[PDB]
């Protein structure tokens, strides 16, 4: 029993985290095989960030002007590429504790852990979501660039950290690179677009709620999928589709709660709050547990 | 920015994680050196927990009843003994992993990262707190015992609690790694329920800076209190009372938001009396407890958002 925000364990990524500097910046970097991955704005000067022709700043460096440091070791810089908005530092030595891994993009809704990193030491591991805005509520400070987030399905890793947007919530790229919203590595206005709830994570976290004996907001109706929707809307969640339906099977099928039964439950709660009352603890309904972080949870998946 | 659960980076102890089985009974151990150390309750059956001996028990088996495997490699028993509640199993192999690692016993209120396993293979991380009522609101299913919780501050694991049972309201009981449970609890099978919980107060006002750090102060008011008055308020909702050590715990939180402790109290006192009227303190609805002055020293800026 119990229910917890949980990561997944985060040797194997620590065994990966390495410090890049580039003249006055540190950040850090993430060290597979012969290659260092880190955001590619550790080239740019404070002057260079509004405007950057990132391809002429990275033609103006050299492999020294890299130091690439594994604990108390310098690893020598032998090439230098971008790929989209990451950097590619092929080293001399290649990481004798390198995982197996992907590189995997994750959509919004899905969750993972981050590795909290300054100067490539690992400080801390907590679970995030990847909001329907494209930003997460994560936790860094200044320092924190390079962190990454992964799940372990082989350690996929799905996101590298790259800035801190106005409301403290925070804007990084796929290790291809790719940012994940309409954000880029310039400075110019930023901010996080309005938010919704994750519709499906909250019909997931209601089925962790019952299958921990948390039963109050159950009812004897049903809705439909149309009707459930026009509610969601109403309310700033996403739409639930049918391909997400389909994917809270297995925790219908573990509770013989059909989901439409629970989004009779959610559509009740939307409308008349809580009156008073918690579910696992939280006075508001909570999104971050996709339905297969609540099937590995309780059934101890390791 | 920002404020999350933040577990400490869990690879040292993933390393230390074996399988230990006695009988038809499988849980987890931890290798350290040339030691594995486990609950006791491994060497019972469901019909000894009632009324067990366990010196007796003990004294029916060899070495070779117990089997311990790391990972696909099985490891030789070649000593046991018991230390209160746990079981200390000498192998013929040292851990090439073992860590700078210690034994700590905590205090309630305290907290740490666990490392839930099954069949000696981590399944995830988590923040918990030792609570006043000796119990630990962890996530755990059958199988998980042996599971231990640490801090890592100093790149020292300091290991502190070690999972024995879950108790009938779902929460958790264990020991530290000298076997000593926290709390009244005992391996066997009794009528032992966890007593009545009450709010880790040192805690809240830890939380309730780093909110003030990371920006906020909406719930801040123009009273103070006395730390007595303050205790005799807080006690009729259910919280602990706030010792003059932990007034000089929070000194640091303090000093860099300008907020004197008793000042923060009266704050605390109003949240309890009014609710948050629709908002929310570092995304929460309700007040958090198990963040401690160290925790928010460790994840906050040390520059207030002014
Ligand atoms: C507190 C915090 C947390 N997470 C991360 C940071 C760093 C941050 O937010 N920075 C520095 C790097 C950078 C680079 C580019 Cl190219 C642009 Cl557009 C913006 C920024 C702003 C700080
Ligand atoms: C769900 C769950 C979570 N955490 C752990 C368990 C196991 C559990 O609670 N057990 C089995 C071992 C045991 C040993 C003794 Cl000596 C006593 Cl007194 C009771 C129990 C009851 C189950
Ligand atoms: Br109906
Ligand atoms: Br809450
Ligand atoms: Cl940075
Ligand atoms: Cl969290
Ligand atoms: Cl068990
Ligand atoms: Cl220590
Ligand atoms: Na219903």
């Amino acid at each position: 029993s119990g229910f917890r925000k949980m990561a997944f364990p985060s040797g194997k990524v620590e065994g990966c985290m390495v410090q890049v500097t580039c003249g006055t910046t540190t950040l850090n970097g993430l060290w597979l095989d012969d290659v260092v991955y880190c955001p590619r704005h550790v080239i740019c000067t404070s002057e260079d960030m509004l405007n950057p022709n990132y391809e002429d700043l990275l033609i103006r460096k050299s492999n020294h002007n890299f130091l690439v440091q594994a604990g108390n070791v310098q690893l020598r810089v032998i090439g230098h590429s971008m790929q989209n908005c990451v950097l590619k530092l092929k080293v001399d030595t290649a990481n004798p504790k390198t995982p197996k891994y992907k590189f995997v993009r994750i959509q919004p809704g899905q969750t993972f852990s981050v590795l909290a990193c300054y100067n490539g030491s690992p400080s801390g591991v907590y679970q995030c979501a990847m909001r329907p805005n494209f930003t997460i509520k994560g936790s860094f400070l200044n320092g924190s660039c390079g962190s990454v987030g992964f799940n372990i399905d082989c350690v996929s890793f799905c996101y590298m950290h790259h800035m801190e947007l106005p409301t403290g919530v925070h804007a990084g790229t796929d290790l291809e690179g790719n940012f994940y919203g309409p954000f880029v590595d310039r400075q110019t206005a930023q901010a996080a677009g309005t938010d919704t709830t994750i519709t499906v994570n909250v019909l997931a976290w209601l089925y962790a709620a019952v299958i921990n004996g948390d039963r109050w907001f159950l009812n004897r109706f049903t809705t439909t999928l149309n009707d459930f929707n026009l509610v969601a809307m109403k309310y700033n969640y996403e739409p639930l589709t049918q391909d997400h339906v389909d994917i809270l099977g297995p925790l219908s099928a573990q509770t013989g709660i059909a989901v439409l039964d629970m989004c009779a439950s959610l559509k009740e709660l939307l409308q008349n709050g809580m009156n008073g009352r918690t579910i696992l603890g939280s006075a508001l309904l909570e999104d971050e547990f996709t339905p297969f972080d609540v099937v590995r949870q309780c059934s101890g998946v390791t």
